[PDB]
């Protein structure tokens, strides 16, 4: 017999539970309905469903009308909007964490085991017709292919916003310490098992390579002179496993808390910025805090560099990101009412979803040059030749491309693109229209209404056969756009639960962590306060380049 | 110039932090509280410390007057009460943890290492006069002569509450799980990252070790038959490390998750216990879901176990060890509506709190024989010989000794009371008085106070010199009881906060876990509703002997 919990048939967050040979019931205890597949809504929540605006009219207020916006910015009925919506979109993600790879279902080594990666929707059954559901083809389209037709860059589509290399390599920077896939134990384990913003992409994810990073005097982290500049300490000072080019003579490598920092100067840029931002941190404490230690400084160091880096992906990485005229403000305070728990532990879905490959370009400016890929991978020497400074103003000064839409990936890095469509499948994710169901959006019906445009949809209903077999990370990046906008609705409503969660579940947001002596005195606590990426920048070069998440004008 | 944070200076929870050569300052933020030393109460928090009653007081209250508890107890009052106590005796500890052994400050290593065990007080500072405070002598007596003295059972003084051998035998079972300190990494560390009621005692403490246990058949352990009963496997079948004397044959030896119940009869019989209940789950399960598959059906078998154990131990061991007439309840959804953070890190001040070695009494009675120390110990046979059914009668007819007072310590394990105090001073705890005000109680003022009685205060003032000095493990024994009662004031509020936080911070009790498909349909969740000790016990044999916390009559 067809096993039930294919059909996909418990709406609202409802739990599949098989009984007996062909049998089923579902657990509809706190999802706000009733009935076999809770699809009958108690009094309230009918009252919600009912009451609601749709997604598209939100972004509508938000991006729109901004004399309306100015005057909430500037009162009182922005923190209670932040609260609203702060305490909104983290609701649709479980807490403590359900489930894994290897568990479609709450279990204790789901939850103590924390290299798994977790999951918000259980896995397609193994013993089900369609690799998807019931639904659609017995075989996926060809995941080359796919990419070669849908998510192949044809010609430069720029992000309408203004996006610049700044902000991606700050993305792909600041992402790269809770997505660490470990290769050795396969898809759907993690290295990074902070499990969320703790930094260890710049001190490293265990003790003993951040120990060998370490310069166990006040706090600082070891490091090395370049054209009079400060730069991360060469793989010889630090002896710390790098993924570098052989033969690359090991004074020209560094080391850094991620391995792969080495492979773009982007991401060696910041990880150059973030240890200067550390050291110059350990130099106000001790003079503040002549008493203390190296531990003493180097953990409180540590706080103070994990919480101005909450407050700048929040007030301007989120804040650009969004286009929302609604002032986006770190303040860990909004929380302290609402029982919220201070945990994260990175999905899966998470990492699907935050393949944001189009944002980078065919070609990198810098100022009068035009390195191509080829000539900008690897570059062991690009960063000290030109400097921190001419390298964040050549990147500010470069549009990015456009995250949705569709066909704009690069051909260098559209291999990754087919990689993560070929482990999508290998992790067995279940189908689009049903991550849009849990995530509170109806599905879409047809291919025509995904991509809003008939030629490329017609194709895709020819591979998939039916909208609702369509796969997860394609139809995020080929869903039609928002107006005006970098990715459409589906990115923003599925993304930012996982984002917010991510950033105030840190337990420095934490009643028992957010407060002045956490950080060792106000300094502290007003460095993650009043923190800015332009402050990060300037404040560690001996001039001020163009430093902004948005190109000018 | 001296430390001024050995002083103690600031009250109610306010954190010293030192600032230059010799100032300091104190973050009274959220304290509740104002002031150089957080002494200046605000408006509420005074309201609330002048309305308060005195904690005898209020023991008086849950201990005397059974008609108005009798009609709480079927009333609504029950829960009402049961949030009070819930939201009161749990917000006295830092969740997420602050500090551990090696850090006196909140820092990221202290949060994410989980080997360290967590604590509430920093430690005394190094550069100190006296090896507690600035008070008290240059010397802490000896740890074998304050034992010798004050901790060593001179004649056998029982429990005046009722209890038996049945119960401490359960409390060493129980709390075996999450004090496990690893000789090799020193005190301080923990063996149990699970942190919490894990039952890492029956299904072990890593991966490895649970699938050597596990049979991989219908979600069941391995076990063997002797004389027809079930009991566990013998090391021959399941090849587990295990703490046993030399040369004892292995197939006589018995595997199980915690790698010393082998030198205790009584630990082994919970042991038995619990693995034929697990089984019996496995069985209920997979009538109900035959198309379940082993690690499906074992992971579930847990979750209801880990139930049916946080539901005995609230409503059936805290209720005997209060001594309160308020029915005490097992409900998670009494906490939905607080913000609780539903995760536990395990206080080395509970480590040292729960040392209740006067429990055990001079001998062991076993029906007509009564079997010594060195005849009951390391007893690979016992358990075996006298059967399942006739240990638990014989261990729940015997009274167990008192725990407070002092002086009831058996010779035979004051060893461990010596070397408590010893640890006590290496992890370097803050004095006893210190411990008193940050769990919400005044400092006692003199020895004569703290034991009510005149001979051993005196003494005890010459040994330590002054009050304020006095030793954290040696305070809560010494305390004089309450009347009628198992131990004094200090260990009812400084272990109903630790204990409350790591049978409630279960993640079965949150919102996500707390439902009837996480025990895999209705039976797991009534089995986990409705548990008892005598269920537990004669469910799983032929017969159901007298099992109980306390002696009959
Ligand atoms: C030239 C630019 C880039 C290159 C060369 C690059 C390269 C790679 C490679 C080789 C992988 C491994 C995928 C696999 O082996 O299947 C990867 C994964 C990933 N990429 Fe990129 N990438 C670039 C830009 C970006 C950007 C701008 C983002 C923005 C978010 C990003 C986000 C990610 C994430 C989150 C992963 C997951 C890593 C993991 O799961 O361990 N990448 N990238
Ligand atoms: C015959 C009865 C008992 C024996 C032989 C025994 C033996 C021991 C021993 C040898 C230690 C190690 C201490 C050290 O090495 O410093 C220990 C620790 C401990 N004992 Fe017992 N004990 C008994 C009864 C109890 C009871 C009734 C309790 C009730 C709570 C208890 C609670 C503990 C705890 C919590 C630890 C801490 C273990 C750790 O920190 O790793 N013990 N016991
Ligand atoms: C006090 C602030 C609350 C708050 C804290 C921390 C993070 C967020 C956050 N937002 C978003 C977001 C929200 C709406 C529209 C667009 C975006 Cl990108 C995202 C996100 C979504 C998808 C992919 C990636 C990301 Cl990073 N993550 C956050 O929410 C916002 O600040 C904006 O929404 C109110
Ligand atoms: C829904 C119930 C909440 C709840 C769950 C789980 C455990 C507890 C708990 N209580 C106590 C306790 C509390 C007051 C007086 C005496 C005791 Cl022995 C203790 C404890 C204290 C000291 C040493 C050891 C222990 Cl085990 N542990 C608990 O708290 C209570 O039920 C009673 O609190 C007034
Ligand atoms: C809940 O959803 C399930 C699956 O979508 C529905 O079950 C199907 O019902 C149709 C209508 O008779 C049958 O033709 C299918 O054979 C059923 N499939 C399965 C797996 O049972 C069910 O009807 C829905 N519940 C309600 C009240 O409508
Ligand atoms: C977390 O889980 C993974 C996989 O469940 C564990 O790693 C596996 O352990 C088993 C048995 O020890 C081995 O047979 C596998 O070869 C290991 N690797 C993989 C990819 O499965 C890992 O040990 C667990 N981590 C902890 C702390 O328990
Ligand atoms: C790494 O980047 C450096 C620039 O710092 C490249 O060297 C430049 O190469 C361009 C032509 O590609 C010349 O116009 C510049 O004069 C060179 N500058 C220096 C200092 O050499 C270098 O070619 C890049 N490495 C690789 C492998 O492409
Ligand atoms: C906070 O507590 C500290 C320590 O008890 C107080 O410092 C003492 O103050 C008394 C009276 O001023 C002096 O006699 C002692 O010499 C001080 N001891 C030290 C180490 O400085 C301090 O006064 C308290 N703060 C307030 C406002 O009362
Ligand atoms: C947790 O912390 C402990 C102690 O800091 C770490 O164990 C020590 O690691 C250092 C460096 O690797 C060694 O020099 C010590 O010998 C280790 N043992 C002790 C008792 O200090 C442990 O590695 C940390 N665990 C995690 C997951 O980070
Ligand atoms: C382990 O306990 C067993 C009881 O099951 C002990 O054997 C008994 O010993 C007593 C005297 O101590 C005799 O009266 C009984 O006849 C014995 N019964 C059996 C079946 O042998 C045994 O001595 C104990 N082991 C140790 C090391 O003390």
């Amino acid at each position: 017999p067809v096993n039930p919990c294919c059909y996909y048939p418990c709406q609202h967050q409802g739990i599949c539970v098989r009984f007996g040979l062909d049998r089923y019931q579902c657990d509809c205890t706190r999802t706000g309905y009733s009935g076999p597949n809770c699809t009958i809504p108690e009094i309230w929540t009918w009252l919600r469903t009912t009451l609601r605006p749709s997604p598209s009219f939100i972004h509508f207020l938000l991006t729109h009308g901004r004399w309306l916006w100015d005057f909430v910015n500037a009162t009182f009925i922005r923190d209670t909007l932040m609260r609203l919506v702060l305490t909104v979109r983290s609701n649709l993600i479980p807490s403590p964490p359900t489930y894994n790879i290897a568990h479609d279902y709450i279990s204790w080594e789901s939850f103590s085991n924390v290299s798994y990666y977790t999951r918000i929707l259980p896995s397609v059954p193994r013993d089900c017709p369609t690799p998807m559901d019931t639904k659609g083809k017995k075989q996926l389209p060809d995941a080359e292919f796919l990419s070669r037709r849908f998510l192949l860059r044809r010609k430069f589509i720029p992000d309408p916003q203004s996006t610049n290399l700044m902000f991606a390599f700050f993305a792909q920077h600041f992402t790269h310490q809770f997505f660490k896939t470990s290769g050795k134990m396969g898809p759907g384990f993690t290295k990074a098992l902070g499990h969320g913003v703790d930094l260890g992409h710049i001190y490293g994810d265990n003790l003993e390579r951040q120990y060998q990073l370490r310069l166990f005097k006040d706090g600082k982290l070891k490091y090395q002179m370049l054209n009079g500049e400060v730069y991360p300490p060469s793989v010889e000072e630090a002896p710390v496993l790098m993924h570098y080019p052989r033969g690359i003579p090991p004074q020209s490598q560094m080391a850094v808390g991620q391995e792969v920092f080495g492979l773009l100067p982007g991401l060696m840029l910041y990880a150059t910025i973030w240890l200067r931002e550390h050291n110059r941190v350990c130099d106000l404490l001790k003079a503040e805090h002549p008493t203390w230690g190296d531990e003493q400084l180097f953990q409180t160091a540590r706080l103070i560099l994990i919480g101005e880096t909450i407050k700048i992906v929040i007030e301007e990485y989120v804040q650009q990101l969004s286009g929302y005229f609604l002032q986006l403000k770190f303040d860990p305070e909004l929380l302290f009412g609402a029982q919220f728990q201070y945990r994260n532990r990175i999905a899966m879905e998470f990492n699907q979803l935050y393949h944001w490959h189009p944002l980078m370009p065919d070609s990198f400016r810098v100022g009068p040059q035009d390195y191509s890929y080829e000539q900008f991978l690897f570059n062991t020497s690009m960063l000290v030749d030109y400097g921190v400074e001419a390298l964040v103003d050549a990147f500010s000064r470069q549009p990015a491309g456009r995250i949705g839409g569709g066909r704009n990936i690069d051909h260098h890095i559209l291999h990754v693109a087919v990689d993560v469509i070929k482990e999508s499948r290998v992790l067995r994710l279940q189908p689009f229209n049903e991550y849009r169901k849990r995530f509170g959006m109806k599905p879409y019906t047809s291919f025509q209404e995904l991509t809003g445009e008939k030629e490329m949809a017609a194709e895709l209903e020819e591979l998939y056969g039916d909208i609702d077999a369509l796969e997860f990370y394609p139809g995020l990046l080929l869903e039609k756009c928002h107006p005006n906008s970098i990715f459409g609705e589906s990115m923003i409503e599925m993304g930012a639960p996982f984002s917010l969660k991510g950033l105030l579940g840190n337990p420095i947001c934490s009643p028992e962590y957010w407060k002045a002596s956490t950080f060792g005195g106000e300094v502290g606590f007003n460095l993650v306060k009043t923190a800015t990426l332009k402050k990060l920048v300037c404040l560690n070069t001996k001039t001020c380049p163009y430093v902004s998440f948005h190109v000018p004008d």
